[PDB]
C-alpha cells in the first residue's frame, strides 16, 4: 500500500485543523492508501521574528491528538530539537527529521529510540548515496546487529527516506529523479511534492507523476482548504481537489508496474 | 584590525589543546590581528555513531576556559542548541551558528541575548542576500529599533557573517567570491578557508588569498599540530606553519587596499 502524507504546513487553530481533516476524509478512506495526517506544531526558521510560529510542542500535540481521536487519523509531525521526540511520539505515528537536520546524530538516535516511524528528509545539499549513513544510524539504534542499510531492513524497522529536491544554484531546487532510485536501495522513499518545486507549485503535479513512474513508496503533499488564507506555505499548498487529482494520477501510474 | 579565528576542529584533549595553543602563540601576538582560539566541544553531524564526538559542553567549556587562562586567548566555539548559549557565552567571546542552522530563529535569538559576538555561518544552500534575514533577527534581539541590517550596525552590535562556500552539484563546494561583497553590505564578513574546499586543504591558501583581495573582515582556519593524528577534519586542517604563510599573504594583500 502506498503512503500518503497530507495536511497543512502549520497548525493554525483547531478549527482550521478540523476543516482540512474533514476535506481529507475521502483520501483517508482510500483502500489503496496508507494515510497520515500532517501538521507542524512549530515553524523554526521563518524569515522574520514576527512570522507565525504555530502553537508549540505541548498545545500542538494536543490538537493533533484531538484530530487523531475525532477522525481516526494516524499523525505525522516534524521535530526540531532533542527532548521533543519521546513526547511527540505519544501522538505522532511518524516523526519526520527536517532536511537541514538529516545528518544530526543525536536527533536521529533520539527519534529512532521512540516507537515512531522515522522519516528522514534528504538535505538539498546531500548526495543521495550519502543518505545511507543517516539510515544506518537509525537502524543501529533499533537493532544493533545491523551493519548495512537496505530497503528490506529499513521497511521492517520503520525507517524512511524523503526526497525534497536539491540545490540548483541560488533559490532554485531541482529534483534529480535518479535519487529516488539511489535512495530506495537503502530505505522506502517518500516524495515531497510541496517543498521540492522552488523556481527563482503548478509543478507539484508533474513532478509527482514523474516520481510515481520512477518508483516511490509514497507521497508527501501539504494541503489547505483556503491556501490564500494560510499562515504558512500558502503559495505552495494544494487544494484538497488538486491533491485528489494528483493521487489519482499516482495510483494509475503505479498500477502499471 | 583583521580577525583571525584558528584552532582544532574538535577538542581532543587538554594536552592537544595546549599543544596547538602554544604553536599559535606567535599569531596570537600579531598586532595586526584580532585573534580568537577555536575548538568545538561537540561534533553533531559525524558519519557514524562510533565517530569521535568531543568532550561535550560541560567539560569542553572547562577546557576552553583553561586555555583562555593559560594563554590569554579570546575563545570561539559553536553552539547547536538554544539551551547551550547562556553558559557557553561565559567562556566563549564568539558564539558561532553552524551553517545548517543559520535560519533557526530560537538559536539565533538565544545566542543574541548573550554578550558574545555572533558569527552566523552561511549555509551552503543559501543565497547570500538572504543572509540579511538572519543578521536582522540577531540585531533586533540586541536593538529592537533596527529595521534593516547594515555593516555599520552589525559591527556595532557584534553580529558577523561567515562564508563557507555553496553547494555545486554533489560532493562539491565552490566559493562564489561575489558573496563576500554581497554579505558585507549586511555585516562584517569572515572567510572560512578550511570547510569551503570540498572537491569530488591545498586550495585553502589560494581561496584565502582571493578572499583577502576581494575584502574580508577576517579569516577562519582550522589548524592542528599533527593533522594525520587528528580526531576530526584531519584531512582539511592546516599545520600552524601553513596557517602562518596564509596569514602573511593575506596581510600583504590587505595592506594594498
Amino acid at each position: 500500500k502506498s503512503v500518503l502524507i497530507a495536511g497543512p504546513c502549520v497548525i493554525e487553530s483547531l478549527e482550521n485543523l478540523r476543516s482540512i481533516a474533514t476535506k481529507l476524509q475521502p483520501l483517508a478512506n482510500n483502500e489503496r492508501l496508507d494515510f497520515y495526517f500532517k501538521a507542524s506544531f512549530d515553524k523554526a526558521n521563518r524569515t522574520s521574528l514576527e512570522s507565525y510560529r504555530g502553537p508549540g510542542l505541548e498545545k500542538g500535540l494536543e490538537m493533533l491528538q484531538t484530530i487523531k481521536e475525532e477522525f481516526g487519523y494516524k499523525i505525522l509531525t516534524d521535530v526540531h530539537e532533542s527532548y521533543q521526540a519521546s513526547v511527540a511520539a505519544k501522538v505522532a505515528d511518524i516523526l519526520q527529521i527536517p532536511a537541514f537536520l538529516c545528518r544530526q546524530t543525536d536527533l536521529i538516535v533520539e527519534v529512532s529510540q521512540t516507537n515512531a516511524i522515522v522519516n528522514i528528509k534528504k538535505g538539498q545539499f546531500m548526495n543521495p548515496k550519502d543518505m545511507q549513513y543517516s539510515v544506518l544510524k537509525a537502524l543501529k539504534t533499533r537493532d544493533k546487529s545491523i551493519q548495512s542499510p537496505t530497503y528490506e531492513t529499513a521497511l521492517k524497522n520503520g525507517v524512511w527516506l524523503c526526497e525534497r529536491g536539491s540545490s540548483f544554484g541560488y533559490g532554485n531546487l531541482v529534483v534529480d529523479m535518479r535519487s529516488l532510485k539511489i535512495m530506495r536501495e537503502f530505505a522506502p522513499v517518500i516524495f515531497d511534492a510541496t517543498h521540492s518545486v522552488q523556481m527563482p507549485s503548478s509543478f507539484a503535479p508533474i513532478l509527482a507523476r514523474a516520481a510515481a513512474a520512477v518508483g516511490i513508496d509514497g507521497l508527501f503533499a501539504e494541503t489547505h482548504v483556503d491556501p490564500k488564507n494560510a499562515l504558512s506555505d500558502g503559495a505552495n499548498m494544494l487544494k484538497p481537489d488538486e491533491l485528489e487529482q494528483l493521487v489519482t494520477d499516482m495510483l494509475k501510474i503505479q498500477n502499471l508496474f
